[PDB]
């Protein structure tokens, strides 16, 4: 399990994420599993669904243990839940052990899987505080470092309904897999990869909003998440700034809502008339922060619909959140990103899959120094029902 062992170990469908292959139970079933740094449960489907081929059978896995304990995992909207257990895992294109990790059998669900895409399961690479039904339960990249020698970290190469491919590179960093500098910044906290926004700029305009807005109620860097998202007041900015920057081009309000593409005639899209958006994050030193550069060829997506396939059509994938910024696929895309767990740190240096212009590059660029670096996290309101609760960890 190389590092060139583990190039190119991604697959996955436009806008319907990236999966590896693992193999869990003895004798070996393969299936595709979804990477997910925005959850923290190893989770595969059980059980027949419309929209499966395979799943984990239980019951031809000799090496299975059944911990009899149910889970349920809602989302916004949908959901899945299932029975936990234990079984050997392996990554076959990833390093070169095997693992007893938590497994959840997925028994039902809702809007979890859906039609096209080959994935039958999510591996969440998050913190154990985030895992269901509670921080008791070990994630996966936890065990997988408890139980080997594997270094406690991993990186990811995402490059961008329309085939895509990438590398999870597990224990190290791969040089082959990006170009120039590479830049971190710190993980807040362990729960989500929760890092610190104090800069926004739309092709070089300065959003000039208070940063702790960028990161209300939380910045997290998520490959389970399509879009960009960004909370209310700044999606709101954003729109406005973007919307003046293409305003040669009049879209319906649909387009902006990501509910509508816009369509231009084969190879004539103007790719210039939309603005560049830099994300500053904060550096490791106080004071010190780096920006990263994203192109509109990553935050518009091609889709190809039917009739007029001679036009290229595109999707805005910058989104409303309320729950917080979400540097999805249209950011990770541009870069090569180092999930330094051992080190408390996030890694970005450009990829060298590149979607980009003849005159423009998604970028990594630093330092940019601040005298006066207000502190840009927001402190989320405790409640009652997470002060009350108990960790003796
Ligand atoms: C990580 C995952 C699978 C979690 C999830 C659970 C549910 Cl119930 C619905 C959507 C999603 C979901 N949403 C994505 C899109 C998506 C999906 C998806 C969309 N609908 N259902 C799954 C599969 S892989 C990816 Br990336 C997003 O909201 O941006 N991502
Ligand atoms: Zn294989
Ligand atoms: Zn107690
Ligand atoms: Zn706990």
């Amino acid at each position: 399990g190389s590092f060139v062992e583990m190039v190119d170990n991604l697959r996955g469908k436009s806008g319907q994420g990236y999966y590896v292959e693992m193999t869990v139970g003895s004798p070996p079933q393969t299936l595709n599993i979804l990477v997910d740094t925005g959850s923290s449960n190893f989770a595969v489907g059980a059980a027949p669904h419309p929209f499966l081929h395979r799943y984990y059978q239980r019951q031809l896995s000799s090496t299975y243990r059944d911990l009899r304990k149910g889970v349920y995992v809602p989302y916004t909207q949908g959901k899945w839940e299932g029975e936990l257990g234990t079984d050997l895992v392996s990554i076959p294109h990833g390093p070169n052990v095997t693992v007893r990790a938590n497994i959840a059998a997925i028994t039902e669900s809702d809007k979890f899987f859906i039609n096209g895409s080959n994935w039958e399961g999510i591996l969440g690479l998050a913190y154990a505080e985030i895992a269901r039904p509670d921080d008791s339960l070990e994630p996966f990249f936890d065990s997988l470092v408890k139980q080997t020698h594997v270094p406690n970290l991993f990186s990811l190469q995402l490059c961008g309904l329309a085939s895509v491919g990438g590398s999870m590179i597990i224990g190290g960093i791969d040089h082959s897999l990006y170009t120039g500098s590479l830049w971190y910044t710190p993980i807040r906290r362990e729960w989500y990869y929760e890092v610190i926004i104090v800069r926004v700029e739309i092709n070089g305009q300065d959003l000039k909003m208070d940063c702790k807005e960028y990161n209300y109620d939380k910045s997290i860097v998520d490959s389970g998440t399509t879009n960009l998202r960004l909370p209310k007041k700044v999606f709101e900015a954003a729109v406005k700034s973007i919307k003046a920057a293409s305003s040669t081009e009049k879209f319906p309000d649909g387009f902006w809502l990501g509910e509508q593409l816009v369509c231009w005639q084969a190879g004539t899209t103007p790719w210039n008339i939309f603005p560049v958006i830099s994300l500053y994050l904060m550096g490791e030193v106080t004071n010190q922060s780096f920006r990263i550069t994203i192109l509109p060829q990553q935050y518009l997506r091609p889709v190809e619909d039917v009739a007029t396939s001679q036009d290229d059509c595109y999707k805005f994938a910058i989104s409303q959140s309320s729950t917080g910024t979400v540097m999805g696929a249209v950011i990770m895309e541009g870069f090569y990103v180092v999930f330094d767990r051992a080190r408390k740190r996030i890694g970005f240096a450009v990829s060298a899959c590149h979607v980009h212009d003849e005159f423009r590059t998604a970028a990594v660029e630093g330092p940019f120094v601040t005298l006066d670096m207000e502190d840009c996290g927001y402190n989320i309101p405790q409640t009652d029902e997470s002060r009350s609760h108990h960790h003796h960890h």
